[PDB]
Order: C-alpha cells, then structure tokens, then sequence
C-alpha cells in the first residue's frame, strides 16, 4: 500500500472507425504507484465477425498479469468455444450469452493451469466489464465492480450492476463457501465478490466454480440495437465511478461531445475531472459513440470559449502574499459561477485555471 507523492497524470489513448462506430479510450495512473488497468478495443472480430466489435476495460488488481492476459485474450475465449459457435448459421442470443459465460470460466480456468505449470508468483486478480456489438445487438458483460453504461436519447438507457461482497446474493455465496462478508470485503480483505483470477479464494472443496468465495461467472445483458436512438456507450474502472455517478457522467460526456468529436479528448477530460474530483486510484475510460451521438454545436463551442476566457479574467483578478493554486480553486468554488458543465463542475475546468495560474504566476 503505497500513493505516490504526485500523480503520473500521464495519457494512453486508442481511437478507432468502422461498423457504423467511432471509439476513443484515455488510461492515467493517476495516484498509484503501479498501473493495473488493462483494456480492448477492436472493430470487427476475426472468424466471420467482421460487422462485430468488442470493448472492455480491466481492473487488475494484486498485479496486472491477469489484466493483461484477459486484455488480449478474453475475446478469443468467449468466441472460440462451442457453445458461443453452436448452431450452424449466425449464433443466437443464447449461443452469444453462453460463449460469454463459457469464455470467462474457461480462460479463469485456463490461467489457473498456467499458473500452476510455470509455478507463478504473482496472486492477482481483475475485474472485467464490455461491450459485445452485432450488427442488430449490444451485449453488456460484467464481472467486478467495473461498470457500463448506455446513453439512448439523452438518458442512461442501461448500466451494469457493480457485484459487491454485500450483495444478497453474493454475501449468500461467500458464507456457504465458508467465507464471512465483513463490512464491505470478502473475509475483510477483498473488496470485489467476482473477478478473473484470484485463485487463492477458489480453492473451497465440494463446491463448481461459480459456487467459490470469487467467482468468474460473468452477467450478460442482450439490448436490441436502435439506430435511431443509440447515442453512446461508457465503459470505465471504478477509479471512474467513485467520484462521478451514472447522471452526472453521462451528462458529462454529452457536454463535452457538444464541443468536440476528438473522442480521446473527451475520455482525457473524463479522467482528469475524476483525479481533480479526488479519486487516487488507476483510471480507464472507452467511449464508443453510434451515429446519433450528440454533435458538435457552433453555440456549445462559443459558450466553452466564453467561460474559458472568464475563468482567465478571475483568475488574474484574485491574484490582484500570492494565493495558491488550492486557494484560487477555493475563491473560484465559493463564487458559484454559473454555466459550468454539468456533471464535470469546477475540476472538470482545472486545466484551464491552472494554465491561467501558471501563465501569471510561473515560479
Ligand atoms: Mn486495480
Ligand atoms: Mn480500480
């Protein structure tokens, strides 16, 4: 357990076009001293799936061995098994919904081998949340306290649900494995109930491999495609989610989609107004947008300047000692400036006052 003493609030950024779709994705270490999200994004599927698209993101933790082995391999499980193969023509919701279950519980299976073979040091686990796309489909898939969301219509359509040790159901798994839920954590340590790895806490005898104290088995949501309404899909670590809401983030997300279709910018944006919102943990974001996301307005662009070049004239106005950086911040949140973007606040508009700071005040 170790923060570093400041944040590498360095970018990794991916972005991509096809099948109807634009995608664009940010990571930041943020905080931590190590980096152990993981991620996918690819735009048509080998085998005959060509008009289908994957997006994940995966929360490592104990390490990122297992992260990443699901990173650039999960895919391949999911649909290189019979049962998401099954019926010869195009697979049905069913044979889609069980790859997927058949995927996780084999690839988990799979790096448990591995690991047992090569004598492997490491004890690490991750979390797992995507997007499936067919041409007629999304299937969302979670496993962890990652989450997923739709926006159709201006609204969050569908989100995933985080599995929590506390969960009813979950908690009821974890003490029939002879485990306990103590406040929020499997045995007072874990703070995810399902996860990929782990192996540790899937050793209880006389109990299948959904019925451990962690299990691989993951939750699938079919949800027929509108291409009319369809507006975009979030996928992010829960670096993303401590701090902002489901509301907030979609509503974030539109406000910024208003202002530019540079989509690594956005999930950028998204990441820095959660490290600015206080979150200490890894971060990840996947932004894949449908034909009828929000567009850039001539009017949103304008008002974004406006506020811009407001936020430079208070800033230069407050510094006239010398405040601070934490004290122009502080002056600027007790003025309750109108017209900040919703959802984001005032630390989704950080990078503009501190370049403000540092332009007037460089030493
Ligand atoms: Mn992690
Ligand atoms: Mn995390």
């Amino acid at each position: 357990g170790a923060f570093l003493d400041k944040p590498k609030m360095e970018k990794h950024n991916a972005q991509g076009q096809g099948n109807g779709l634009r995608y664009g994705l940010s990571s930041m270490q943020g905080w931590r001293v190590e980096m152990e999200d993981a991620h996918t994004a690819v735009i048509g599927l080998p085998s005959g799936l060509e008009s289908w698209s994957f997006f994940a993101v995966y929360d490592g933790h104990a390490g990122s061995q297992v992260a990443k082995y699901c990173c650039e391999h999960l895919l391949d499980h999911i649909t290189n098994n019979q049962d998401f193969k099954g019926s010869a023509g195009a697979p049905s919701v069913e044979n889609v919904k069980n790859g997927i279950r058949t995927g996780f519980l084999e690839i988990d299976e799979h790096m448990r081998v591995m690991s047992e073979k090569k004598h492997g040091a490491d004890r690490s686990g991750s979390t797992a949340v995507g997007v499936l796309i067919s041409p007629q489909h999304t299937y969302f898939i979670n496993c962890g306290d990652s989450r997923g969301l739709l926006c159709r219509n201006r609204k969050v359509h569908f989100f995933t649900q985080d599995h929590k040790p506390s969960n009813p159901l979950e908690k009821e798994r974890i003490q029939n494995a002879g485990g306990s839920v103590m406040i929020q954590r499997v045995n007072g340590s874990l703070a995810v109930s399902r996860a990929l790895g782990d192996f540790d806490y899937k050793c209880v005898h006389g109990k299948g491999p959904t019925e451990q104290l962690v299990s691989p088995e993951p939750e699938v949501h079919d949800i027929e495609r509108s291409e009319e309404d369809d507006q975009f899909i979030i996928l992010a670590c829960d670096g993303i989610w401590d701090v902002m809401g489901n509301e907030e983030l979609c509503d974030f997300v539109r406000s910024r989609l208003e202002v530019t279709d540079d989509l690594e910018k956005v999930c950028n944006e998204v990441v820095d107004t959660c490290l600015y919102k206080g979150s200490r943990d890894n971060m990840s974001v996947i932004l894949i947008c449908f034909p009828n996301a929000p567009k850039v307005s001539p009017e949103a662009v304008k008002k974004e300047a406006e506020l811009d070049k407001y936020l430079e004239c208070r800033v230069e106005e407050i510094i006239k000692g010398v405040p601070d950086l934490v004290h122009v911040m502080r002056t600027l949140a007790s003025e309750n400036i109108p017209s900040l973007p919703p959802g984001g606040e005032l630390a989704s508009k950080r990078n503009v006052i501190e370049a403000v700071y540092n332009r007037l005040n460089p030493y």
